[PDB]
């Protein structure tokens, strides 16, 4: 499924990502847009062999087993493809063990570098939550 802005925002607070760590929701919007263009079922492929599942493209190094990523620690102990549903539920919960880590958002190298330090409110303007 292909989220709209404010769907996606009020999907997301509804999952308690609001605030979910000091990260207002307009970061996780932010990141959802650059990282897999609201888009549900993207997959990215990275150079070492791992790739990224989901609206919030969660790794298969780490987090989840995609049967193809030798030494794939699996912490959200899942299988990939579970992340590609329409219903964002398991990507929210796992993507709250990611951000609980110690390193923040920065996991995510597209809220690093385009979310990090902007007016991330104008993400969430004009939507009924």
């Amino acid at each position: 499924k292909v989220f709209g802005r404010c769907e996606l925002a009020a999907a997301m607070k509804r999952h308690g990502l609001d605030n979910y760590r000091g990260y207002s929701l307009g970061n996780w919007v932010c990141a959802a847009k650059f990282e897999s263009n609201f888009n549900t079922q993207a997959t990215n492929r990275n150079t070492d062999g791992s790739t990224d599942y989901g609206i919030l493209q969660i790794n298969s190094r780490w987090w989840c087993n995609d049967g193809r990523t030798p030494g794939s620690r699996n912490l959200c102990n899942i299988p990939c493809s579970a992340l590609l549903s329409s219903d964002i539920t398991a990507s929210v919960n796992c993507a709250k063990k990611i951000v609980s880590d110690g390193n923040g958002m920065n996991a995510w190298v597209a809220w690093r570098n385009r979310c990090k330090g902007t007016d991330v409110q104008a993400w969430i303007r004009g939507c009924r939550l």
